[PDB]
């Protein structure tokens, strides 16, 4: 199945690289790259949240959930970055 480096939940400033198995219907990975930071908890390094997706597309509609950069792919662990 589709495997993407998705962590548990958006809490740790970094170290968000865990091999997670996506759903059978999904065939693409999604990543939210955001350097900006509001208030703690936080760190010197940037923060991102990778999650499974069934349609890799780059578009910033509302971006209310800090969805600035959207990096998606169609390969397991296409990116081994934080």
């Amino acid at each position: 199945m589709l495997k993407c480096y998705t962590c548990k939940e958006p809490m740790t400033s970094a170290s968000c690289r865990t091999i997670t198995r996506c759903k059978p219907e999904d065939t693409a990975c999604m990543t939210t790259l955001v350097t900006v930071e509001a208030e703690y908890p936080f760190n010197q390094s940037p923060v991102v949240t990778r999650s499974c997706s069934s349609s890799c597309v780059a578009t910033d509609p509302d971006s209310i959930g800090a969805a600035h950069l959207i990096f998606c792919c169609f390969r397991d662990l296409c990116n081994s970055e934080l």
